[PDB]
């Protein structure tokens, strides 16, 4: 457990924390420049109008190559979904085995004292494998939610790692206010080159969690092999691999590994 | 229990979080284009105006075509209703019927010790079949909370589903001041095309709940279908399966699933 | 309790958290039409002048018919009575008659045990009914409070139910400085057609709780019907019915309804 | 005990929830009449100046008469006086008069369970009276913390009171600057008819707790008058009738309350 | 004890709340009178010039006879030394004697099961005044911690006392910039009658406590008084009169005061 | 302890208490005189210049003497330094020889019950002495922590005491733009006597703490004193007497000092 | 233990806590030199291009050498990596070592109670090295966290180090907008030496932590020598001495260390 809770505690922890350091760093959000002082007003007026006119106009305005690409609005958005999707499998398993893995965790604590008090008739064990023989499906159910989170990382690799060459010249670019030419056409010039403010920390904000986790990623394909350098291969671990890790889970007894010092003598 | 509550507990708090993260985004409500400046003062006079003047002006304005759709004003306060709505089947069956199977907790509580201290007469049960033999058209009281809250997320499907064929041209319009004019006929223009700022934001966040609870609807009618694959109707499922399950809910015994492992030998 | 409580805590704790919505979309209170830019200062002069000017002024200025309504200035401060009001006839049931029923829940406790031991002695009860055969018109004004809160609740269908014939055309007005001009009697315009804010949002709120509440009032009266669906009236449901029901409230026993299954056989 | 904590709780908290109401609904505090645009900063000067130029100048500036009433600039500040005033006489008795009743309350605990094993005793309680025979001057030291509280709520009442003919034309008025003249004689024009802006939600605020302390003085009243309905006159229910009910203030025991439908049959 | 510390605790605990009670009402700080529209920054530089220059300038720029007096600015500063000045008789108690009488509470309280089972064995506690016999000095130099406190309230009523004198002028004076004229001696013209702002709330906020400490100061005359009135002189109180009143510190016991209604009869 | 306890726990506490109360009247940093409306921006400029350009300017810009002083501009800052220092000497005695003191006190906690027990058998303790009899330098490592503390007071008082003497002029100063001169050579004038804010509060803070430090510091020396009357040199107090006080130290027995009045008769 | 978290947890929070005092004093983040007075916002439009134009020009905009050096953005940034890489090898122990430390802390404490009834029996433990005789490869795994910490903080000084050299001259620049004049090339200046205030903290921020973890590398070269000064070397050290010292972690016994005073005598 507490090699993989080091992993699904810590890591979605700290990309929130990544993402809680963006909002003291905000300021303003885009800026715009005006015509020459025409109001405080209508300048702040074409500043708010782009923004929101980026999606909307289907047309080609950034001159760019696959322009309507959204612009990245979604930084802290995507990886707000991106953070509660790794909190799932814990979860998941927390409130859907986690209990039964307690019932056998209350399983295995009256087999260990059973070999205590066998001790203290020495002054039946043996069936316990017979009791984990057969196949539990189950466990199998539980051991996917590993492999699952490794979808959701392998992606986020490419979602992050498209936005490196995405970010050659993707804040200037140029706007207009088509309609409100359309009302008159009579005095507002038509563009505007406005230039978001955006990439100056996102770009240098995206090379981390992407080197972090591609450093992180063959750690859980290690957790799946540790039953596999345990005398018995991957459809055959079914329970006896691990129950014997999670024996070490909760704590020990003063005879479950002080016996084997007394078995070396 | 908690495969209901899975759904019932993270899926009504994921939108309030969702609705939580308008709210760091607003900056601003509406704009509007003044008439080239003419106050700092009547400019935010006259984008209060209309703002104000969208729904109380039956006459046609936006010429849209069913343009009194008021204007998706409330997608925080209509979400606000949908989240504590989902809220309530929950709640209404934690505090009318959770005591009542708190009580059967404690009735099938006590029936599984008279097992215990039948295998220490080893060294009656039969009858509790016959004491869950009746109607109980109460726990069917009960089983139709999850079919309330069916009839909620379908139509949450049309509200949000009509917001992208309503998301072509509903955000800019023609506005103006009638009776401002009529107290003069003066000097101020008529039409200024303001130019609403939430659909930059709102059109693709309800692409995400829609498809989420597409992908979560027919989990509840699966939901109630677990008494149908287990040996009785839903006409008979009265109170056996929903005792068979909620057996798991709290916790388990020492031999309540170990006799198993025993009878396996 | 709980068939009650379950309105009498959640629907008053609705109306606040309604109310607490409306403070995040305050923003302003008020604007007014400054005649063309003769200050930034003199302009908020005036704005601060009408608003506080509503009331004091007994002529007619808004040319409405019956006029000096008030203009609906306290939908926070109304509301808030209205809330505080509806929680008072649990505080007072709570404060001088909940410990009069929790002696009254200790004295059937006791009568609960009686009827245990006796079941043990079967390895005086019959006088319970004679105990309570009195008149007992302290019951009778514990059950005034829920007669109390439906005075409540009528009248608040009024208030609301007035607002939305009241919501035609009560926004938009004239105002005047007319002791200001009496000073000089020079340059400053009279009239200015200011424009409140709050219709806008409030007139689309006092639809729900209205429409919630019509479709709660039958509810209390069906609170006082199980009483006359028992076998007595309400002149003689005195002490029995009210006990037979809060039997179930805090717990039961092992053997308070299991008796029915070993009744049944 | 508890009908007095209803009000000695519940009222003095009522009235600091409404000076909270006062301080969401601020805004600015009072503006100010420019003559035409000479600064942005001197007439935030003049404005700031007669705001404290209310009380210091005793000369006749409003034409009101006696108007130097101070201009109730305090009913934030005067409502925090009589709110904590309020709060002693709860408090006094409860750090000087409390324990010691507290001692009465283990010495009336200790009379129940005498009269408790008398009944197992029947398988000394006379005396009593006459341990509580006395003059006991210190209870009525006690009892006239609510005579004390009366004499507050009835001035209360004469404040509040004087506000509503205070209220007729207590805003406007005239300031002047005439030192600021004295130093140039020039340029600055005397006076500037400003105007303050808290009457319009004070007024209609002080009708409400005027209206309801009324509604409750008789109360108090009424409070003083059940030891009097209760076969001794004031000057001799020294301590009988004030433990005779304090008797239901903590609990009551199994046969407190339950001899007497044993003594009815 | 508690005679005390209702004055203790209570009263230092009000004055930092009536502190609270002005930083509410802050706004600004200080305006001042620009000559006539330089600029907007520029008046805001000569504003805060004088604020900092009042006491640097030890020059007679008031005109108002001992006008280095500060000026006052130091009204939540001083009132920040003399509310932890008075927590510390209380807290040097606490620390150093507390401890010492909770080990004579210890004391006594075995002395008083000693008179428990002296009626038990009725079925040495007359040494005990030879145990406080002694000098005993340190409860002397506890108790000149009240006398300690009394002469911080004399000086306080001598320090808010000078200011009502004080605050019949201090408020309006002249102010120049010299060294900025020094460096040119061109443009600025030199004085201007800038006005505080603080004596409105606080001329008015120093009647009060001192009105109030003025009617508590005997009250601390009165606690060292009690020991005069129990037949032994302040030279020979020293252990016996501030034992037995602290015997009703933490509780009683059944049988120590309910002895004395034994003894009566 | 407690006698240390209360210098070292309160007095740390007190400065940054005092730092709290810079923040609330921060307000603005420092102010600048721009030359006569240039705009609104580039006087922000100007005074955001010099603020940054107080120390990197090795040249003469002040003419005061010794003026790269850095001038003050770290009050809340080194006060942060010193609070934090002074929490040093307890938690570095209360993470390494407290614990080894509270197994010192639970060693003399059974040699009180030793001479409790020999007081049951009046119905071996002279060893202890020779318990601690030998040398122990690590309790003379535990003692330097109060004279660690007494470096870092005496050159506070250094720190200090030289800002009076600094505060003479240290206020107006000259500045330019070189650089920007050098850009253009041009428009902008070079020197503006700006003027910084924070010494008409600081300089009047510097007096408290200093004075009282000082009415402190033989405190401390006091301490180092009270093994010194106690009939043992400092090099041979090694455990004796600093094990006598902190018998008074968690608490007492019934007899730890009752035998004494015992003893008395 | 406790030698080490002196360091390992007083030291990296005070590092934040360093960086929460840079957060107080931040006002605004840069300034620019607008082109004497062409509008409010244009000037805003300026400042916030350059700001964000840092990194993205490749080309040589500063003349400074090696200017692409990202000019010292991220010092809240980098601080909070080097913070919590710190937090790590106590965690990283915390939840997978010191559980198993905490096994051993139960099987020691087994180990002294053994020769606690020894002594009891006086009215086997010599086995106990031979249970820790072995290899235990795991323990050197731990020590190496001790390894892993101080290659973080000798290249922490490296960068702090690097920081004092590059603030000669690494504040003043040129910036220009070269596409926003390829738009018009008509009217803008291009070159604006605009100026950064972070250095002014920032640069004497720097000179603290890295002479204090400069006064700190050395101590943990000692954590790693106790285990040398002990008799074995570090290759022989394997679980005897860091369970020597780990003895005196949670507390001892009443006669863990007072059998060495009996063992003098």
């Amino acid at each position: 457990d507490k090699m993989v809770t080091c992993i699904a505690v810590g890591l979605p922890l700290l990309l929130i924390s990544l993402a809680f350091a963006q909002e003291i760093s905000i300021g303003t959000q885009i800026s715009c420049f005006s015509p020459s002082s025409f109001s405080w007003r209508q300048a702040a007026f074409v500043d708010s109008y782009c923004w929101a006119a980026v999606q909307q106009k289907n047309s080609l305005q950034s001159e760019s190559g696959n322009l309507p690409l959204w612009l990245h609005k979604f930084f802290p958005y995507i990886l707000l979904l991106f953070a509660i999707l790794l909190y799932l499998p814990p979860l998941f398993w927390r409130f859907a085995a986690a209990p039964h893995i307690c019932s056998d965790l209350k399983f295995i604590m009256e087999e260990l004292d059973k070999v205590y008090n066998r001790a203290i008739k020495a002054a039946i064990v043996e069936q316990y494998l017979k009791t984990k023989k057969n196949s539990n499906n189950l466990i199998i159910k539980y051991i996917s939610c590993r492999l699952l989170t490794l979808i959701i990382i392998l992606l986020a690799c490419i979602y992050l790692g498209y936005y490196f060459s995405l970010s050659s010249l993707s804040d200037e670019f140029v706007c207009s206010i088509k309609s409100g030419i359309l009302r008159n056409d009579s005095t507002v010039p038509d563009q505007f080159q406005c230039k978001l403010i955006a990439v100056g920390i996102f770009q240098l904000l995206s090379v981390i969690n992407l080197v972090v986790y591609v450093l992180l990623a063959p750690v859980v394909v290690y957790t799946l092999f540790v039953p596999f350098r345990q005398k018995t291969d991957v459809l055959k671990v079914y329970e006896i691999l691990p129950t014997f890790d999670v024996l070490h889970f909760k704590s020990e007894g003063y005879n479950d590994l002080s016996l084997y010092n007394l078995f070396l003598e």
